[PDB]
């Protein structure tokens, strides 16, 4: 059989851990592990250790919650680990999962989850991804994970986190490029050091948020979208610099002022747009796609006029 008896063992042990659960009773002792009957398994057929390297758990509907395993730390070949949709799977992210020194993507996502993203994540070199996005999470941002070298984003949305997002979070390298972490309770500002930052993405919406977003935007990024709704930031928006790649602006719901950029009617893909309930002022800029967007997605600022809304006196 090709299956390793060392990673066969622990793929038993995980689904005992987790009761035994129906969902998993294609892993039996009888077939090879290896050769794609066991739901989720699959080896390392292009380097030839052959070894798990990708293990998806989905939507396994366990009889009564139970943690995430210990038993995952003994699959040390594991590039690719998702666990996702299980409504049962409760407790924290263990230091079990520090073993697994070959992780590229990482996801423990739309479950019960509990407690901090750990901060022992940052010695896990090989790192692309990770999103922790939809669970029970708490504590603050873990600022050492700014040290990893291969990742390019991360999707922490819709937890329970608190606190500010750490200065260190500026110093990732040119690799990251797409960050999320909407829908929590982060407080405080952005922080200066995210002018070292060239996000294609960057979701910070739903949080409780302060003051000036500016190092977010700048005409000399690549950005594809910029989403901040619902916070409470306030700045002069008159003053930023645009990427030419921004096909998503969202600022609704939020205390900025100043008049829109002239430079929104030079973007060519700007396809979504709303600075709904601000405080702007002025004309809004008449060219590009600024005029295609619904009166809604302008309407309750301060004092804008022009097309959509009724003509500036």
């Amino acid at each position: 059989e090709l299956c390793n008896p060392q990673d066969k063992q622990a793929l038993l042990q995980i689904k005992k851990d987790l009761g035994n659960p129906t969902t998993l009773s294609s892993w039996l002792p009888t077939t090879d592990c290896c050769n794609r009957t066991w739901l989720g398994v699959l080896c390392d057929t292009d380097t030839q250790t052959y070894r798990v390297n990708n293990l998806d758990l989905s939507g396994l509907n366990l009889p009564k919650p139970y943690p995430i395993p210990s038993s995952l730390a003994n699959l040390p070949y594991l590039n690719f680990l998702y666990i996702g949709g299980i409504n049962n799977l409760v407790g924290p992210i263990p230091p079990a999962i520090a073993k697994l020194t070959q992780l590229h993507y990482l996801y423990i996502t739309h479950t019960n989850v509990s407690g901090a993203i750990p901060d022992f994540l940052s010695q896990i070199k090989t790192l692309v991804t990770l999103d922790f996005s939809y669970n029970a999470l708490s504590g603050t941002l873990p600022p050492s994970i700014s040290s990893l070298p291969n990742l390019v984003g991360i999707t922490f949305d819709g937890n329970r986190i608190s606190g500010a997002i750490p200065d260190s979070y500026g110093s990732f390298s040119k690799l990251f490029t797409s960050m999320t972490i909407s829908r929590n309770r982060l407080t405080g500002k952005i922080p200066p050091t995210f002018a070292n930052l060239n996000l294609a993405f960057v979701d910070l919406s739903r949080n409780m948020l302060e003051g000036d977003a500016s190092v977010l935007f700048g005409s000399d990024k690549n950005t594809q979208k910029i989403h901040l709704a619902k916070n409470s930031l306030a700045f002069d928006l008159g003053k930023v610099g645009l990427s030419k790649n921004l096909n998503g602006l969202d600022l609704r719901n939020n205390r900025i002022y100043g008049t829109l950029p002239q430079g929104l009617t030079q973007l060519k893909f700007l396809h979504s747009l709303n600075v709904s309930f601000n405080n702007l002022c002025g004309e809004i800029p008449q060219g590009g796609n600024l005029q295609r967007f619904d009166v809604s997605a302008y309407a309750n600022n301060k004092c804008l006029c022009g097309s959509p809304l009724p003509a500036c006196t």
